[PDB]
């Protein structure tokens, strides 16, 4: 069916009518707490917010507001947070939800800077002996080693709760070559990230949900766990053709308004799903092919 149903979609030139449709459905609810006049300064994004009833809430007496939102995907059984690239003045309530949430990876799909605009604020160390301090929120952070390939890098960071003193190892996914309101460079240099997130055992149901964020933490953030949840479910059923992706789209945007921002995007979704097939069905050899054609050394 998705494949049938992506070269028929393909054969009539109808992507944009596909997602506009989506957009049409789309569920609708309130964002109230996210609206306050407060929280104002906390938004990156004036139209983008995350409902109320899936906020994330930060275990924090003043005020317990970040921009963060928990998808909960019951049948595939996993949950992602997905979540604006923190603000200069938000990046203590980004560790703080880290470290509350029982995160073990962070996958970040956009750069610090993209178009001549700050679209991220830089909320990790860059270097080992340069160690980051929230006093805000009284977390400490600290580079600990990088693996930096031709368009990913994969960052072990170790962040470390000051008041009780106790340390957690977090592993940072960045995808640097992902273009806001784009589409990676081709299916492979995705699901090889894709996978390089999941071996990494980040995607575990033990651990609490994977923080996943971009910009607005909705178009590329959308795409990357569109994907990933799509497989899984696959993977489950070990059928491939009991996947239907834009519901699995809509079902997701019960939880956070706007995933996936361009009919491209959703285009892409399909590629890198039906691509990824191959080797949820038996077919590992397609692993080392898509680690070949995304020439990350
Ligand atoms: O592919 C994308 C595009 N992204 C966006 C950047 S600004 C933006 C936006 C900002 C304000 C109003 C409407 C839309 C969105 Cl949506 S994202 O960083 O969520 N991943």
């Amino acid at each position: 069916e998705m494949e049938k149903e992506f070269e028929q979609i393909d054969k009539s030139g109808s992507w944009a009518a596909i997602y506009q449709d989506i957009r049409h459905e789309a569920s609708d609810f309130p964002c109230r707490v996210a609206k306050l006049p407060k929280n104002k300064n906390r938004n990156r994004y004036r139209d983008v917010s995350p409902f109320d009833h899936s906020r994330i809430k930060l275990h924090q007496e003043d005020n317990d507001y970040i921009n963060a939102s928990l998808i909960k995907m019951e049948e595939a059984q996993r949950s992602y947070i997905l979540t604006q690239g923190p603000l200069p003045n938000t990046c203590g309530h980004f560790w703080e939800m880290v470290w509350e949430q029982k995160s073990r990876g962070v996958v970040m799909l956009n750069r610090v800077m993209e178009k001549g605009s700050l679209k991220c604020a830089q909320y990790w160390p860059q270097k080992e002996e340069k160690e980051m301090i929230f006093e805000d929120t009284n977390l400490k952070l600290t580079l600990i080693s990088e693996d930096i390939k031709s368009y990913y890098t994969v960052r072990q960071l170790e962040l470390e709760n000051l008041t009780t003193q106790e340390t957690r190892e977090i592993l940072h996914f960045h995808y640097t070559t992902w273009p806001d309101f784009g589409v990676p460079e081709s299916p492979a240099s995705f699901l090889n990230f894709l996978f390089k997130v999941r071996e990494s055992g980040s995607l575990s149901p033990e651990h609490g949900p994977v923080v996943v964020h971009c910009s607005a933490g909705i178009g590329r953030s959308g795409t990357f766990c569109l994907a990933d949840t799509c497989l899984l479910l696959m993977d489950k059923r070990k059928d491939p053709s009991s996947v239907d992706i834009k519901k699995v789209l809509l079902d997701m945007r019960k939880f956070r308004m706007g995933l996936i921002q361009t009919a491209d995007q959703l285009r892409f979704s399909y590629l890198a799903v039906i691509e990824g097939a191959k080797f949820i069905m038996g077919d590992s050899s397609v692993q080392d092919q898509w680690k070949e054609l995304s020439h990350e050394d």
